[PDB]
């Protein structure tokens, strides 16, 4: 129970600030399957930020659980696709430790309206 453009404004300054903390960008765009062919065998559902803004203003975030969902989705994809030993799955720990400070604090303001 709120209006519409402020929330939007609103979860476009959050994804701007999630994007921050992925300063590798590895997940900036979808994995590419030219390179990592067998991807899709046990990833249902990719997901990425670019994908995240075309949803963002697509109208398919209309609560803040719809939004942070796909976010959750960016990190949970990553810890299974890729071994513990690896970089790949160390930024996703790190963006779900720094992402989730940042989605709290978001969902704090989204509270307020
Ligand atoms: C090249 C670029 C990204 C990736 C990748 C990133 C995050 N999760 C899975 C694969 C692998 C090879």
């Amino acid at each position: 129970e709120m209006q519409l453009t402020p929330f939007l404004i609103l979860l476009r300054k959050t994804l701007e600030q999630l994007q921050e903390k992925d300063t590798g960008n590895i997940f900036s765009e979808p994995v590419p399957l030219s390179e990592v062919p067998d991807y899709l065998d046990h990833i249902k559902k990719p997901m990425d930020f670019f994908t995240m803004k075309q949803n963002l203003e697509a109208y398919r975030y209309l609560n803040f659980d719809d939004f942070e969902e796909d976010f959750n989705l960016i990190v949970s994809n990553c810890l299974k696709y890729n071994a513990k030993d690896t970089i790949f799955y160390r930024a996703a720990v790190r963006l779900r430790e720094q992402g989730g400070a940042v989605l709290r604090q978001a969902r704090r303001q989204a509270e307020k309206m």
